[PDB]
């Protein structure tokens, strides 16, 4: 009678949708955890709440592709108190690393404290618009995640993967439209930010909305081919 399945994405899990805990014992944000033992055996799982993490909202809403897999190296641009983060850090697992860039200094004392327990996360507290002040901290990564919720920061994405993600390599891109242009259609919001991937030669390859976990909320998951 096996209790945890896991899911189509390596590392995802549904119990309902749950990532192996990196560090047993504890919660991050008050989630539920569910341990497991069998003999000497033991594994804990963390529940992964889908009206906080968009990423879990993307996941139960049938997204293909996460490329957020164990090994993976991620830039994470605006990892707030590391709520997704921590379960990022779940599943790209010990041989991963997590960049958790975040600007608020109030957010970066809570990603500090969640690091201090999880060796694969790395806090960085800086300002994504600028990545140069902090390209000598950031090896190449696998994958880019991004929320964006300004008319710019697609641009902000873009700027960081240029400097730090691998030619074909990936990235997993939020979208708030009203926090884009509430003057606009979410439609309208949705294509031009689409739009300004492709100027960046950041290819999608899927999008989904989020209902019911969130209104007008778009994830565009995607590749990166640069030019020579
Ligand atoms: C909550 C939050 C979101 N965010 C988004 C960006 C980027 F412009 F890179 F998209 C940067 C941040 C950040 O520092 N905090």
């Amino acid at each position: 009678n096996v209790m945890v399945e896991p899911h189509r994405h390596e590392g995802v899990f549904i119990c309902a949708l749950v990532t192996k805990n990196l560090v047993p014992g504890e919660s991050v944000y008050g989630e539920k955890r569910v341990s497991i033992s069998e003999g000497d055996d033991k594994i804990e799982y963390r529940a992964w709440n889908p009206f906080r993490s968009k990423l879990a909202a993307a996941i139960l809403g049938g997204v293909d592709q996460i490329h957020i897999k164990p090994g993976a190296k991620v830039l994470y641009l605006g990892a707030a108190s590391g709520t997704t983060v921590s379960h990022v850090s779940d599943i790209v697992g010990p041989d991963g690393l997590v960049y958790a860039v975040e600007f608020s200094h109030r957010s970066g004392r809570d990603l500090i404290n969640l690091a201090k327990k999880r060796t694969n996360i790395i806090p960085v507290i800086e300002d994504a618009r600028h990545p140069h002040k902090y390209r000598m901290l950031i090896a190449m990564v696998d994958v880019i995640f991004a929320d964006v919720a300004q008319p710019d920061q697609t641009r902000i994405v873009a700027l960081n993967a240029h400097t730090f993600l691998r030619n074909g390599g990936h990235f997993v891109i939020s979208i708030k439209a009203n926090c884009i242009d509430s003057t606009a259609s979410a439609e309208a919001v949705f294509a031009s930010e689409v739009k300004k991937m492709q100027q960046e030669n950041m290819k999608p390859q899927e999008q989904l909305t989020l209902e019911p976990y969130e209104r007008d909320h778009a994830v565009v998951v995607g590749v990166y081919r640069p030019p020579p």
